[PDB]
């Protein structure tokens, strides 16, 4: 339960390795969480960075209410899904500036993601809190500092 | 929407073993997204086996609204908006049906009704 530097480093290592995630948004009509799969990396300061189709369901939800959840799992893990390490973030979405360096970092890390680069937009998901599940035993509660550096 | 689209949703539903669960953080209202074991019940309705003490199980006790994602971007997947209601072999774990209101099916999207997925 008690957060250690080891727990902090696993959380940071998951974010550095992340190419995709499950994104939680609030359905405007009903306020029920909409859970969709997204391309997700970090930018320079290690803050989660999403690439969304600007008029898709999850992008429209964000436009109306920027409250956002992320699940980040180890994509390479083998065996039972429930023993994979995974990080839950509670955050707020913010449209991310134009940047030549950003649109390039992203391709070096995800080549496939040329198809997307149009109507496609970067969002920073600024963390408030985090839940680390290491694959076994009890989770760690994380602050925003715990996840970033 | 079409029969092959309804058939794809139930296909993903049938022999799904885990999912991303979306519940509402009670303090902040932010969607909390965690991984869960998920099966269908007798009648094809999503069924989650959830630890009573875990953040998500707490969250559903306060407000039973629940999202599910069942499946990286070329993978067929299914988002479900629904409401949770209570229903190896450790005691504190419990069963929930996530009762579908609507759905979003991504093959390559398609809006779906509760009965399109059952």
């Amino acid at each position: 339960r008690e957060t250690t530097d080891e727990a902090r480093a696993l959380a940071r290592q998951l974010l550095e390795a992340a190419r995709h995630a499950s994104l939680g948004t609030l359905d405007p009509e009903t306020g029920v969480p909409l859970v969709t799969r997204i391309a997700l990396q970090t930018d320079a300061d290690g803050v989660p960075l999403a690439l969304l189709a600007g008029l898709a369901a999850h992008a429209r939800a964000l436009a109306v209410d920027p409250r956002a959840g992320l699940l980040i799992a180890a994509e390479a893990a083998k065996g039972d899904a429930m023993t994979h390490a995974r990080l839950s973030i509670l955050g707020r979405a913010v449209p991310a500036e134009p940047d030549e360096n950003r649109r390039a970092r992203w391709l070096e890390r995800d080549p496939k993601a040329k198809v997307y680069l149009p109507d496609f937009r970067f969002w920073r998901i600024e963390p408030v809190s985090g839940l680390l599940n290491a694959g076994f035993g009890q989770a760690f509660k994380l602050t925003a500092s715990d996840m970033l550096k």
